[PDB]
C-alpha cells in the first residue's frame, strides 16, 4: 500500500473479487469454487501466464518459377506466372544470376603532357620536364610513369586490361520496374527509387548484412593487425624515449612506453562493388516489397485467380549495372628538386648538391580501349513464392465473411527542376496518402559522364569526391669526406622523400533541400521547416522499429499517421485535399546548372474485394 | 505439400483442430434451426477459440490529425546561460511530442601567437633563436654524438616563428545539444509537473537510442557522424606490391621463406572511417543546427496531453541553458611541435661531439604534436540566433472529446527524480533522498569530478563519461633506410665507405579512450532489507540491460553506466513492476570503488523513473 | 481543420458517420433509461472504434522478482569437469538464470628464442647466434643479392638465439560460448532440456541484435572495439604535401592528373582498436563472465512454478571445456626480421661481395611474430569463482493457488542436436534427433580443422561455420634517398649521383575469408517437400531477413542457415510446426563444394522443438 499501489496493482480489489466468486459459485453449487483464470482477467492482467490459443491449421511452401518470356537478358521486360499452389500467397523474392564478366584488353594510355618548360623528353616510360631556377639555386625535375602495383614501369600502347566493378546495390537498380498485374490492369507497381527509399527508411541494422547480401551489396569484412602498443616498451628508438629538459620537466613530443597492450582493427571489401580482373558469378535475392509480404495480408488465390495474376519486370540496361575500374595500373608523379650551390646552380649542371627532395604519387588510370562486355548474359531469373495452406472448413469461412482487404501502395511522381524555389502540385494521388519519401536527386547523380555513377546513382545529394592521403616521410644524411667533421658542413649530405603510400575518397554530401513545405486544398499540413526535421526528427521519433533514420543527408520523410509502416490505419491525407496536393521547396543547389529531380513516393491506402 | 491438422497429441494442443470442425459444425447446425439464411459461422465465432493467423481485419479510428507548430520564447532574445520559457499554446485538443530547434552562430577563435619554445634537452651546444632551439649531449665514450631540434611548423611543414601569427581552432563537445539543456521543466501553476538535467539526459543517451535511430539522434543533437571512405586496392589477385627480390623466397632445403611476402589471393580495398563535424577542430565552426526532443512521458501519442485540461495561463517549457565555456572548446590549429632527435656516430678524432670525423651511421627520429597558440581563446560573442518549440497539435472530433474528458479520469505518467552525491570514500552507503514515489527502474553512475573539470583538457569529450578516462598514445610510424658508398674505388660491403642512414617520422597519432570503472559492485538495501545483494557492476551494466527491455533497453556502451531494474518490461507503459516509497523512506544504493578517494572525487548519480497520476 | 468524413475511402478507414449515429443513440437510450449521465462510456465507443488517444491499462497481480546467487553441490570448480547447482528454494517461480565465472590472470611460461632460420642464399653464408646471412652472386647483371633474418623486441633490439623469451596469452573468441561444453536443466535424474556450445554459437549469429551486443559481448567475454580518433589528416585550404608537387598544371595549363591540391574539409581519422582478452597480452587480467543460461523460461510469462518442479530433485549442470581450448600461446614481444638487400655495382667483380662501384641500394624488410620455444600456457590456472544467478518471482498467495490450480500446462521450447560427421560432397542426413513438433533449424557444416589443435587459428575458427583462410594485408612505408659522394660534378647524369631506396613493413592486417562449405540444401520429410534445392543463401540470407523482426538476426556468418517453420520465429504463441510423424522420418540433403576426405565437415543440426510441462 498506499494510494499509489492501489492504483497500479488494485490488489484489495483482486481479492474481494477472489472472495466474491468463490461464494457465488458456492451459491450456485458448483463442485470446484476456486475462480478461473478468465475471472481474474477481466480486472487484473496476468504478468506470469503460460497461456496461448490454438491456431487455426496452416501451413506454407515456397515455390520456384521460370518466366514466360524466354531467355533473359538486360534491357528487357520479364513476366512471371503466379502458379496454382496454395490457398493463399504472400511474401515473394527474385533469385537473378548474373554470369562472371571481364573487360576487353586494351593499351596503356599516352603519358601526360610536359610540366616543366626545359629538359623535356618523352620515351615509351616516361615524360620528364623541368623547371630551372637560377636564383635559388633548386634544379625541378617532373617525372611521370605508369606502373603496377609491384611498381614496374609499363610501357605506352603494351596491354593492360581494366577492371570491372557493379554499382552499389545491384539488385535496387536492375528492377527497373517491378509490378503486379491482375487483370490486365497494374493492381500495384513500384520503381528504383522506391526500392532505394526501402533501402534508407526501413532496413535497420539487425536486417542489414542479409539485405546487402539479397541486393548484391558487398559486405564489409574486419580485419586485426599486429600488435601496435605492447606494455612497457614502445616502436620508438631510445634516443627520443622519455627525454626530460634540462629543467627536469618531460620533453613535449617524447614518447614514453604504451601502457596498454592493443592491436588495430580495420575493415576491407572484396564484393561486387570493388573493382577485380574477374567479377564472378553475382547471385542476388531481390524481395518484392509488396504489402502482401506480410503473412496476414496474404492474397486468396480464388479472390485472384491464375491466369489473371503475373508479376512483371523491368530490367536495367547493363550500362547502368557493370563499369569498368582502373585495374593494376598507376600514374606515377614524381617531382625531384636538386639544390645546389656552385656554378650553374638551379640548372641540370649545378655542382654542389647539399639538399634532395623526392615527392611522389600514384593515381589509378583507365586502360584506353578496355570496356566492359557486352554479351554478359543473365544465367538465371526464378520467381519464389511463398504459398499459405488452411484446412477446407476456415478457408470456406474467410472468404464468405472477410469482405476486403485493406492494401498499401506505391505512387511516384518525378519532376525535374531548375529553379531554387517552387511549388511542385503532386498530380499523382489519388488515395488516401499515409506518408511520402521525398527527394531532390541532382541529375548527375545518374549522368553516364559521372565516373562516379556506380555509387552516386541511389544518393539524395550532390556528392563530391575529398583526397585524404597515407604519406611515408623519410629522411637521410650521409658524410661523403671522411676527414672533414659532419656536422656543420656541405660534406653532409641531406635527403628526404614523401611517398604516398595510399589514398581514399571521402563522399561528401551537399543537401539539395533546405525547406519543405506541405500545402493540400488550400490547408498547411507542414509549415515551412528546415530539412532536417523531415529526415532526422521525423524518423527518430516515429515508427519504432520500422522506421530507420537515414544515412543519406537527402532522404527526407512526410508522415502523415502515427505508426508508419504497421497494418492498423492510424492518420491520413483525405482524398480531397490529395487532388490539389503540393510540395514547395527551398533550395541551395537547383538552378539551371544544375537539374534536379524532385522524387515524391506515396503510400497509399486502397481497398480490395475478395472471393 | 499435404497439410496435416490433426497428428496426434502434439498438433491435437497447438492446432486443436477436432474442436474446431466441431464448432463449425455446432455453429451451423444451431444457425440453421434458427432460421438463419446463411449457416456458415462469423469470424469472431472462430476467433473465440482459435487465432486466425492470416487475417486481413482492423479497426476504424475516431477520426484524428495532427500538425506541429512553431512558438517563440516569452523571455526575448535568447542567450547562452539564460532561462528560456515557452508558452504551451492553445490550438490542438491535445498536444504530444515536443522538439526546441536551436542555432548556434558560426565561430572562430581569436588571434593569437606561436607560443616560446621548449626549454633546452641537451647539455653541449646549446642554441636559441626565434625559429629553433638546439641542444646536444656528447659522448666520446660511444662516440655518439645526439642533437636536440624542437620548432614549430604547419601542416605542410612550414617552420612558424615564435611570436608570429596563430589562430587555434574550435570545436562543440560531444553531445552539446544533450549538455545544452541544463535542466527541462515543464511546469503548470508555478510548480513543476516534470523536469530533468543533462544527466537524464546523457542517461537516455546510453540507454534508450539503438542503431537504428542512432544516425539521426546524433544529427538532432548535434554530434558528428562518421563517413566510411574506401581506399584505392591494396590487394590485387596474384600480384604484390614488395619488391621481387623479397617476394616468394625459398631456403637452401627447398622450404618456404618465414616473412617471405607471397602473392595476394583475393582484390581487396580498405575502408576509413572519418568524421568533420562539430566535435572535429576546425578554423570556423559552421551554423550549429540542432533539433533537441523533449524527453517527457507525453512524447508517447497514446499520453497526449489535453489541452483544456491544463489552464493556459500558467503551463510553459522552461529550459535553461549551459554557459558557452561548456559548449564549445578551443584546439590546436594548423600549428604542430616537431621534436627531433639526431645521433651520429663517428669514430676518429673527437668522436661523440661536433667535431668528430668519419660518420659511419646516421638515424634520425621525429614525432609532432599539435600545440595551442597563446591567447586564443572562444568568441565570447557567439549568438544564440534562434530557438523555437515545435509542439505537436492533435485534433479530434467535437463528439469524443466530450466523451474523453468526461470518461478517461487520470493517466498514468512518467516523472523524474535525481539525486547527486559527491563521495570521496572507496565505500559508501548513499540515502537516496530525492527518490519518493514507485520507481521502475534507477539509471546509477559513479562520474569522477575531473569528467567535467576546466582543467581537463579532454572535458569536451569526457564530460558524459561516467568512468575515468585515460589518454593512451598509438603511433603510426614510418621506417627508412638507406647505404650510399662514398668511395667509388672500395667495395662497399664490409667498409666504412658504405655509410648507414635510418629514420623514424611520425606518420600519424591516435587517442585511445581507455576507461577505468570507478563502481566494484553495487546494492540496493531498503529498510535494513536487500532490494539487490552485493553484486559486481558488471550485473547491472551488462546483464540486465541485455536481459530485460527487448529493442526499448540498449546494452550501454559506457562502461560506467549501470541500469537498477524493478519492473519486467522497462519500455513498455503497461505497469510491470516498482518499489514504492512507500517504506522507502529508508532507500540505500551501496557502492565499492576502486577507484574513488580523496584524490578522485566522484559524483554518484542516480536517476530514477517514477509513475505519478494526472487527474483530467 | 479536421475532415473525418471526405467519400467512401474516409468511411472505411474512420466510419465517423457510424460512430456519431452509435453515440447519439447510446445518449437516448441511456437517457430513456433513467442514467444521470447520457454521454457514453470508452468501452461502449471501443466495441467498433480504435481510439488512438488512450491512456488505458490493467492493473498487475502484484509481483515482485529478486535475484539470489548459490554455489555449486561439486566443490571447488576447475577446468574439464561437471558442476552442478541445485535451484534453491526462493520465490513461488524461478525465472532467468546468468552463472558467474572468474578465471586467474595467467601468464605464459619462461621459454627461450628459437634457432634462426636456414640460409637462403648459396654463397657468403655466415650463422651467428644473433642473425643468419647469405648471399646470391650474380655476375651478368652487377646485382649482388643479400639475405639477413635475425629476431628483434618492437623496439627492434637485436635479441641472441636460445636467450630469454616469452609467449603471450590470449583467449579465444567468445570464451564464455565455448566454455560450457553441455548446459543440462535436470529434473528427477532426467535432462528436461540441455544445449552444447553449437546451441550457444547458433545463439550468437541469430538472437543478438545490435542494441544488445555491446552488453551480450561482455558478458561472454568478447572483447569491445574502442573508436579512436587521429590528428586532422585534412585541413581546408592547406595540405601536407611539399609544396613542388602541390596544385600543377601542365604546358597546356591544365591540372596535373597526380598532383595533389588543397583539401575542401577538415577532417579526422577514425580506427579502432581493441585490448581485452582476445589480444594476445604479457599477462591476461581476470577474465570475468555472466554467461546467460539459454532455456526457454528466461521469458517472464514461463516463469516455472516452484511447486510444479520440486526441491531437492531440480539441477543445473554445465560440463567445462578444457584449458587448452579456451586460452592460448600467442606471439610475444619477439618478431623474426626478415631483410633484402640488393646492392648495383659496375665494376670489377660486380654482383659478388667484392664489387667496386656501388651504384644503387634497395633494402626490404618484413616482420613476422615469432613464438618462443617451451613458452606455454599456465595449466594451473584456477577457476577461483563460479556462481549461479537465479531471478525468482514472488506474487500474492490468492494469485498463487488460483494459477497452479487452474494454468494447466506451459509450452516449453527444448534444443535437439545432431552432429554428422562428413566426407562425402553431396549427401542426404537424417535427423534422428527430431522427435517432436519443430519450429526451426540451425544448421551449418562446420571444417573439422575449424576446432582441431594444429590449427593456429583454432582460437579464433571455433565457431565459424565455414573454411577460413587467412589473406595478409601489408602497410608498407616506401622511402627514398640520392646523395652525390663527388662535389665537382654535377649530379644529374652522374654515377657520382648514388640512389637508395628501402621498404619497410609498418603493419600488417590478417583478412579472414569465408569459404561456403554448403552450396544447396533440401529439406524433405515423410516423402515430402517442406524445401526444395534452394541455394545456401536463401536459408542464410532471405529468410533471417523476412522472418522474426528484431527476434531474428540476419547472420554475419557466412555458413549459418536457418530452416524456418513457422510464421513467427522468436515469439511465445505458436505459429506453425512440422508434425510428430513427418519429424519421425526428416532428412537435411546437401551439396558442398568444399567437404571431401581431405576436408571432413560436421553437419551440425540444431532444431528448436514443441514440449509440454503439467502443473502441481
Amino acid at each position: 500500500d498506499g494510494k499509489a499501489d492501489r492504483m497500479i496493482m488494485a490488489n484489495d480489489l483482486l481479492n474481494d473479487r477472489i472472495k466474491s466468486i468463490m461464494c457465488l459459485r458456492a451459491k450456485q453449487g458448483f463442485s470446484d469454487p476456486t475462480p478461473t483464470l478468465v475471472d481474474i482477467e477481466r480486472t487484473h492482467i496476468l504478468l506470469i501466464n503460460s497461456h496461448y490459443k490454438p491456431f487455426a491449421a496452416m501451413g506454407y511452401e515456397y515455390q520456384k518459377t521460370r518466366p514466360n518470356t524466354g531467355n533473359p537478358t538486360y534491357n528487357s521486360t520479364i513476366q512471371f506466372s503466379i502458379p496454382q499452389f496454395g490457398d493463399f500467397f504472400s511474401d515473394m523474392v527474385v533469385h537473378v544470376q548474373l554470369a562472371a564478366t571481364s573487360a576487353s584488353a586494351g593499351t596503356v594510355p599516352a603519358l601526360p603532357a610536359f610540366i616543366g618548360a626545359d629538359d623535356q623528353v618523352l620515351t615509351s616510360t616516361s615524360v620528364v620536364s623541368a623547371t630551372e631556377n637560377t636564383t635559388s639555386g633548386v634544379y625541378t625535375l617532373y617525372t611521370q610513369s605508369y606502373v603496377n602495383q609491384q611498381g614496374t614501369t609499363q610501357t605506352v600502347a603494351a596491354a593492360a586490361t581494366n577492371f570491372v566493378r557493379y554499382c552499389e546495390y545491384p539488385g535496387l537498380r536492375l528492377f527497373k520496374r517491378v509490378k503486379f498485374e491482375v487483370n490486365g490492369n497494374p493492381l500495384d507497381e513500384y520503381t528504383a527509387l522506391a526500392a532505394i527509399m526501402y533501402n534508407k527508411f526501413h532496413v535497420p541494422d539487425f536486417k542489414l548484412t542479409g539485405w546487402k547480401r539479397l541486393i548484391g551489396q558487398e559486405v564489409p569484412v574486419e580485419a586485426a593487425s599486429n600488435l601496435v602498443n605492447i606494455a612497457s616498451t614502445t616502436p620508438w628508438g631510445s634516443p627520443i624515449v622519455a627525454l626530460s629538459d634540462v629543467n627536469g620537466t618531460a620533453v613535449t613530443g617524447s614518447p614514453v612506453n604504451a601502457a596498454i597492450t592493443a592491436r588495430k582493427l580495420t575493415q576491407v571489401v572484396f564484393g561486387a562493388q570493388t573493382p577485380k580482373a574477374t567479377q564472378e558469378q553475382l547471385n542476388m535475392f531481390v524481395p518484392l516489397l509488396f504489402w502482401f509480404r506480410d503473412p496476414r495480408l496474404a492474397i486468396a488465390s480464388v479472390s485472384i485467380p491464375y491466369g489473371q495474376r503475373f508479376i512483371t519486370v523491368d530490367i536495367e540496361q547493363q550500362s547502368n549495372i557493370l563499369f569498368t575500374a582502373p585495374g593494376n595500373l598507376f600514374l606515377q608523379t614524381t617531382v625531384e628538386t636538386l639544390l645546389t650551390t656552385g656554378a650553374g646552380k638551379g640548372t641540370a649542371t649545378g655542382v654542389l648538391l647539399t639538399q634532395y627532395n623526392r615527392y611522389t604519387t600514384y593515381t589509378p588510370t583507365l586502360a584506353s580501349g578496355s570496356s566492359i562486355d557486352g554479351t554478359q548474359a543473365v544465367q538465371n531469373i526464378e520467381l519464389y513464392i511463398n504459398n499459405i495452406f488452411v484446412t477446407p472448413e476456415i478457408h470456406d469461412i474467410y472468404i464468405k465473411r472477410i469482405g476486403f482487404t485493406l492494401i498499401r501502395v506505391y505512387r511516384e511522381q518525378v519532376q525535374r527542376e531548375v529553379n531554387a524555389a517552387d511549388q511542385v502540385l503532386q498530380s499523382q494521388l489519388k488515395w488516401p496518402v499515409e506518408f511520402i519519401y521525398l527527394g531532390l536527386r541532382p541529375a548527375n547523380n545518374i549522368a553516364a559522364g559521372n565516373t562516379y555513377q556506380w555509387r552516386d546513382w541511389h544518393h539524395l545529394t550532390s556528392v563530391t569526391n575529398e583526397p585524404v592521403y597515407d604519406v611515408s616521410q623519410s629522411y637521410a644524411r650521409v658524410s661523403i669526406d671522411d676527414t672533414v667533421a659532419p656536422v656543420g658542413s656541405t660534406t653532409f649530405k641531406q635527403s628526404a622523400s614523401q611517398v604516398m603510400q595510399n589514398q581514399y575518397i571521402v563522399p561528401v554530401e551537399t543537401e539539395t533541400l533546405d525547406t519543405v513545405r506541405v500545402k493540400a486544398h488550400g490547408i498547411e499540413l507542414y509549415a515551412q521547416y528546415r530539412a532536417q526535421f523531415y529526415r532526422d526528427y521525423i524518423p527518430w521519433n516515429y515508427g519504432s522499429f520500422n522506421l530507420v533514420t537515414p544515412q543519406d543527408k537527402g532522404a527526407l520523410f512526410l508522415n502523415f499517421c502515427l505508426y508508419p509502416g504497421t497494418y492498423q490505419p492510424s492518420g491520413h491525407v483525405n482524398i480531397s485535399r490529395a487532388r490539389e496536393f503540393y510540395i514547395e521547396y527551398t533550395s541551395s543547389f537547383c538552378d539551371s546548372s544544375n537539374p534536379c529531380d524532385l522524387i515524391s513516393i506515396a503510400k497509399c491506402i486502397n481497398f480490395l474485394l475478395i472471393s
